[PDB]
C-alpha cells in the first residue's frame, strides 16, 4: 500500500522492471532470481532435488553433472564434526593481569554450569557449549559458543552474551564492555579463528568415483584429477596466500543454495570455507573425493527462511522449519546438503578442467 | 511453459510458495527478495538512492542512519585506485628453469604489445594491462590483468588467456596447460593476492564527521569511535587472524547491493574485502572515516544485470548498461556507490556499538 | 682431535678465522657471536641483565633505552596465559566417517585419563593437557598438547604421541600413521593454529609510561605513539597481510636472547609472534603499552642450554637448569623475560620512530 | 679491556662459562655455536661444503643424507627469479584523494628516472627497481625496491627512501612522514606482501631423484613421498592456516647457514618462507622435488659477515665479500646455496618420515 506510494516518490529515475505486486509485506519492491534444480544428490541414503537460486544457468547444469556422477558411484557420505554458533564481545580492564583473571575465571570448569544457566535464559533453545577468553594487552575477546536449535541464532547467542556480561559485574565491576562484537567471532568476515575453530556446522562430505566412471563418464583419469587438485586447489591456493580457499568454487554453490533457502547471503564469505581433497585409492584404480567445510552457517527457522518462495525451497529438501525429531536436526541436515552440492560442484568443474587437457 | 510442467514433475514434496508466473524465461520458478532504499548517499557530488536486496530490514535502516550522518557532514569522496579483472591459468614444464623462461619472456616489456594484440581479439572491450608469472617448482601461475568495459568480464579475460596460451605454443610447445584457472586469480575465494594486488575496482571512500554531529547525531564521541575502530576492526580482526576482514560488516552491504543490482553473489567473498580507518583530525575535534576495498568485482552489463528487476535497480543509480561517456565508467561508478554504502554501514553500526557503552 | 684432522681435510678453500680451540666437544669448529646486556629490565618485581647475542650493537643500545624508560615507570608486569608444547601427527583411514570416529573418541572426556596414562610414560615430566583431532577428508591431524617441565620438550611430546599412536591400534587397527608431524603443530613455521591456539608459553607483558616521561625522556607524546602503533603495527601489518606480525621488531629481540640462552634459533619464526598494543589512559595523560605473544617456545634444560657460554647467560637471568620450586618454572620465567625485553624493544624503536617526526 | 672490567661489574650472578678472550672487539663476552658441514651439495655445476652453525647435530647428518641422495641424482638446479631489497615508509595526507595523487605520481613511468637519480645517491651500489604506493584511508605505504650489490643493504635502501622523501616536499609539502617503516616492507615479520611480491632473492631449486635411488637409498617410493608432500606440506599447512609455511623444516637449515655465514638471524622468519613441491615424472618412475622461496634475505658484505669466524664460513662457499664478476653475484649465489641446502633438508626429513611408515 505505502510501499506502492513510496515507489512513485522515488521516480519523482525509472524503477519500472522492479515488481511491486506478488509479495506479501521500508520495502519499495522485490527482485526475482530464477531457481534451478541439481539432482538427484544421493546423500547419507536420501535423494535431494537441490534448489539453486542463480542467474548463471551453466552452474545448475555443472552441479547436475556432478550429482549424476556421484549417483552411479554410491552417492555421498556427510559427517557433522561440530555444531555451534559463536559471538565474541571485546571487554577491557585497566591491566592485562586483571583481564587474565576474567579469562582464568570463565575458563575454569567449575564456573561453567553457572555461566550456562545465566546464558540459557536467552531462549528455550540456547544451550551454551564453551567460552574461550583470548587476551590482547588489557582487552579480552570472549568467544561464546552455543547450540541454537534450527535458527541460525545470532540474536539468541547475543541475548546470552549480554546475560553473562551483566552477571559478570558482580565479580568484575571494573570491566568495560567496548563492543557486543570485537571481530573475534568472526561474523561475515574470513578469519583463521573460523577455519581452525569452526563456526556453525563443521561438515565433511565424501564419495568414491571408480576408475571406470572417471574414464567413461568424466572423460579424464584418477591421476589427472589427483594432480589438478594438488596444483590448483592446494599449491595454487597456497601460492595465492589463501585462507580457507583450498577449493575450486564452493562459493558459487553455497551462494546459490543460500539465496534459494533464504539464508543470510553475507554469511557466504565464511560458509564457502572449504578444503577439497582428491586421493587415489585401491592401487590407484579409484578416487576418494571430499570437501571439509568448518563454518557452514544456516538455519531452517527465522530470517528469510519463512518467506513464501524460500520456504518452498527448504520444503523441497524436507528441512523446512524446526525439527520434530529434535531441535537442530533440520539445520544440521541443510548443512550436509550444502556440503554434498559443493562436493558435486567441485567434482563437475574439477573434471571439466582436467578433461579439457 | 516447460518449466511449468517441470514443477509438477518434482511434486510427483510441495514447492507451492515458489512463484512461477511473473518472470520472462532449466528454470523451475524464481525466489523473491524485498528491496529497501538507503539514501540520500551524497557521493562525489551526486545523490543516490542505494537499492539493497535483503530480508533483515534493520540493515536498510542502519545504512540509512549512516547516509544521513554523512549527508549533513559534506558527503563522501571516493577515489578509484586501480581497475582491472584477472584470470591466472596454471601451466607447467619439465623444469623450474624452463618455467622461469616463460616468466622472464612474458614479463619482458618488449614482448607486451604482441601479447596485448593477441589477448585483445577476445573482444572490442578487452584491453590487457599486465601479466605476472609466479613460479612454484616447475609450475607457472600467469596472472593476466585487463580492462573489460562495463562487463565484469570473466569470459572476456578467459577468451584472452586462451589467445595468448595458443600463441605461446610457437615459443613454448613443451608447456602443459594444467588449468584455465590455478586459484592464483583468486576467483570467489579470499586470497592475499587480491588484498595485496587488487582484483576488479580497487576503491577508497572517505568522509569527515564533525565533533558536533558525532555528539549531537551519533550520540558518541570522536575518541570513543577511533578507539572502538582500533580494538574491533584492527586489533580484533588481527587477534582472529583475519585476511581482508579489517571492518565491521562490509559483507552485509556489498551482498545487499550485489543481489539488487544483479551482480554474482559468490564474488561477495572478495568484494567484501575492506580496511575501515577512523582517525581523529583538527586537534581531536573531528573524525576522518574511510573504507579501503581492493577487490570490488562488478559490471553494469551482462549476467543478471539485464533481468527486468535488477536492471531497474541499476537504473535508479543511473549506471544501467554500458557507459556513453566511455566504456567502464558505469562499472567504476557502481563500485564507488558500493564503497560509499559500505562507509555509511560502517559509520552507522560502529556508532551504534560505541554509543551503546 | 678428529674435528682438528677434519678441518685440514676441507682445506685440501681456507677456513682460517673459524676457531677450533676454545670449545669442549661431526664438529669442524665453532663461530663466535658477541653478547651485549640490556638492563636493568624491571619485571614482576625482579631486575634482570638481559643477555643479547647479536652483531648489530645498536640493537643492545635500543633495548637498553627501553628498559630504562620502563625502570623509572614502575617496570613491566608479565602474565603467563597458557603453557604447553604441541606435536600433531597426520593419520588416515579409508573414510572421513571412520576418521571422525577417532576424533569423537580422542575428544571424549571419559577417554582422557587413559590417553594421559599412556602418553605420560614419555618421561617423569610429560603431563598431557589435551588432544584436538582436526579432520580433512579421510585424514586426521591430532594436536597433542602437554607440559614438559623446563625442557622445550619436543622429543618428550613425540615419545608420548608414539605411545598413544601404538595404544590406538587396539581400537583403530585400520589407522595409517602417515607422519609423526603433519605441519598442524606447526613447528618452525608461521601458522594460524599457533596464533589462535598458542604453542609453548603464551605471555602478555605490560607497563604504563607517564606523560611526563613520554615527553621528557622519549622526546614524543602519548598521542603520537598511540597513532604510530595503529598506523604501523596494526593498519600497516594488516595492509601487508601479516599473520602474527602486529609489532615493530619482536624478532630482533627474541633472536638475540634465543641465541645467547642456547634456544633453537629456527623456533624464532613462531616465538617472534606478537601483537603490540599502545593505549592512552588517565584522560590521555599516560600510555599503557603491551606485547601479547601466543607461542614463545623456550627451555632452560637440554639442547644448546647446557653449553658453557649459553649456560652462563641463563645463569645471569637465574633460570639456568630445572626449577627447584617446581618443574617448568624456570622455562616460564625465561618466556616472561623474553616478553619483557620485547616490550622494551617495541617502546625504544616505536619512540625513536615517533620522536623522529 | 673495558668489556673485561664490565664483566666483573655484572658478577658484583656468575657468567663464568661465557668466554671473553678469543674475539677481537658494549660487548661483555661472546657465545660459541659449533659448525657442522653438509656436502658435497652439487648445485648448478659446483660442489659446496655447506657450513651449518647448530647445537642439534642430527640436523647436519640429516642435511648430509639429502646432499648425497642429490649428488648421485645429478645434483640441484637453482634459478634466481627476482633480486631486490624493500623498505616501505607510511606517509599521510589530510585525504585519501590527496594520498592517491602521491600514488599515481610515484607510479607514473615518466617520473621513474628522476626518483631513481634521487634514490641512487644512497650509495655506489643502490639501483632503484620500482615503487609500489598502497593507499589505506589517507595513509600511503610506499614500497621501494632496489638492488644493493653484495650487502643485504637495509641502511642503503633507507638512505634512498629519505632521499626521495625529502625530494617529495617540493610537490607534496602537505605530506607527513609517520614512519621510515610502516610494516608493509615487511621486515623480520611473516607477511603476504613478501610471499606474493618477494623480498631480497626469490629462488627456485630443483632435483630429480630416480625410482631406483628412492627405493635403494631413501628406503621409500616415489608415490609415498608425493603423497606425504601433499598431506603434510600442502593440505597439512593449509588446515593449520599457514602463510609461506608449505614445507617441512626450511627454518632449521636457513637458521643454521644464516648463523654460520653471519646473516641477521631475525630475517630467518621471512627467509624460511618456502613451498616444497614433489611431483611424479616419467610415468611415475621418478620424482621431481623443488623448494620455491620468495624472500631469502642475505649479504656477503657488512654486518656479521666480516667477523673472523663467519667470514671463514662464507669463504668455504667461495662467496666471501663483494663480487669481482659484478656486484650482487656473491649474495645471489649464497641465496641459491641456501635454497639447495633447504632442498636437501626437505628430501632427507621427508624420506625419513615416509620411510618410517
Ligand atoms: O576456476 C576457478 O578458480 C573458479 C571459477 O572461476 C568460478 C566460475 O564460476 C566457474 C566457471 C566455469 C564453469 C561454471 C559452471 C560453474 N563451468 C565450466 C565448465 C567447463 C570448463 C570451464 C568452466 C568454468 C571456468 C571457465 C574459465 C575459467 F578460467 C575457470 C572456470
Ligand atoms: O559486529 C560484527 O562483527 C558484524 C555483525 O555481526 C553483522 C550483523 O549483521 C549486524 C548486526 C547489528 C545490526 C544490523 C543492522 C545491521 N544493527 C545493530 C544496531 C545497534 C546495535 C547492534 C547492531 C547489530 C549487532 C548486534 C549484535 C552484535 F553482537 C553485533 C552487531
Ligand atoms: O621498522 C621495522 O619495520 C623493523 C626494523 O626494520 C628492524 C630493524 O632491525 C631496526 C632498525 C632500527 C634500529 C635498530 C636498533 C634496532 N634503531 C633505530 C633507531 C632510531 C631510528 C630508526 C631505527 C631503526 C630503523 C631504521 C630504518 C627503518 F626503516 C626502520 C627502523
Ligand atoms: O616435522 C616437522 O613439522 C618439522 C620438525 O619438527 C623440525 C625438527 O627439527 C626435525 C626433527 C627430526 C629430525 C631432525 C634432523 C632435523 N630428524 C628426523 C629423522 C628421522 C625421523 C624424524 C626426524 C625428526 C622429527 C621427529 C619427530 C617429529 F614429530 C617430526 C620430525
Amino acid at each position: 500500500r505505502a510501499a506502492s506510494i513510496r515507489r512513485e516518490a522515488l521516480q519523482r529515475r525509472s524503477i519500472e522492471g522492479l515488481p511491486l505486486d506478488g509479495f506479501d509485506y521500508m520495502p519499495v519492491g522485490y527482485i526475482q532470481i530464477p531457481v534451478g534444480i541439481a539432482g538427484p544428490l544421493l546423500l547419507d541414503g536420501y535423494e535431494y532435488s537441490v534448489p539453486m537460486a542463480t542467474t548463471e544457468g551453466c552452474l545448475v547444469a555443472s552441479t547436475n553433472r556432478g550429482c549424476k556422477a556421484m549417483f552411479i558411484s554410491g552417492g555421498a557420505t556427510s559427517t557433522v564434526l561440530k555444531d555451534g554458533m559463536t559471538r565474541a564481545p571485546v571487554v577491557r580492564f585497566a591491566s592485562a593481569r586483571r583481564a587474565s583473571e576474567l579469562k582464568f575465571f570463565l575458563e575454569n570448569p567449575e564456573n561453567f554450569d553457572t555461566l550456562a544457566v545465566v546464558f540459557n535464559r536467552s531462549s528455550r533453545f540456547a544451550r551454551l557449549q564453551s567460552v574461550k577468553c583470548t587476551i590482547a594487552g588489557k582487552n579480552a575477546y570472549v568467544r561464546f559458543c552455543c547450540s541454537t536449535g534450527d535458527a541460525m541464532g545470532m540474536n539468541m547467542v547475543s541475548k546470552g552474551v549480554q546475560n553473562v556480561l551483566e552477571y559478570l559485574t558482580d565479580d568484575f565491576p571494573d570491566m568495560d564492555v567496548i563492543g557486543i562484537s570485537g571481530n573475534f567471532c568472526s561474523d561475515k568476515k574470513p578469519a583463521a579463528v573460523n577455519w581452525i575453530e569452526g563456526r556453525g556446522k563443521s561438515v565433511v562430505c565424501e564419495a568414491v568415483i571408480r576408475g571406470e566412471i572417471v574414464n567413461k563418464v568424466l572423460k579424464t583419469s584418477v591421476a589427472a584429477l589427483v594432480e589438478l587438485n594438488m596444483l590448483k586447489n592446494l599449491a595454487g591456493s597456497a601460492v595465492a596466500g589463501s585462507l580457507g580457499g583450498f577449493n575450486a568454487h564452493a562459493s558459487n554453490i553455497v551462494s546459490a543454495v543460500f539465496i534459494a533457502t533464504g539464508q543470510d547471503p553475507a554469511q557466504n564469505v565464511e560458509s564457502s570455507q572449504c578444503i577439497t581433497m582428491m586421493e587415489a585409492i585401491n592401487d590407484g584404480k579409484d578416487i576418494h573425493i571430499s570437501v571439509t567445510m568448518p563454518s557452514i552457517e544456516v538455519g531452517t527457522v527465522g530470517g528469510g527462511t519463512q518467506l513464501a518462495s524460500q520456504s518452498a525451497c527448504l520444503n523441497l529438501l524436507g528441512v523446512k522449519g524446526a525439527s520434530t525429531e529434535s531441535p537442530g536436526m533440520n539445520a544440521r541436515r541443510l548443512a550436509t546438503i550444502v556440503a554434498g552440492a559443493v562436493l558435486a560442484g567441485e567434482l563437475s568443474l574439477m573434471s571439466a578442467i582436467a578433461a579439457g587437457q
